[PDB]
């Protein structure tokens, strides 16, 4: 079979992995790590686990991080 997600919802992982899009490929879509801090955040995602479906190439802010503007665009603090 072929390996294209793992899951869809973050509830079927747990906090610190999202089921979203790996930003070097769109075609996975496992429990992948989310962002740290320093790192880059979409200010459209949500809190994990996200509270609907978006397929964003990105994880948003590990939990206990917030995601704000930090520069150019929104990075975990």
């Amino acid at each position: 079979a072929v390996i294209t997600g793992a899951c869809d919802k973050d509830v079927q992982c747990g906090s610190g992995t999202c089921c979203a899009a790996s930003a070097w490929s769109r075609n996975i879509r496992f429990c992948i790590p989310l962002g740290n801090s320093g790192e880059d955040c979409h200010p459209a995602s949500h809190k994990v686990p996200y509270d609907g479906k978006r397929l964003s190439s990105l994880c948003p802010c590990k939990s206990g991080l917030t995601c704000s503007k930090s520069g150019e665009k929104f990075k975990c603090s």
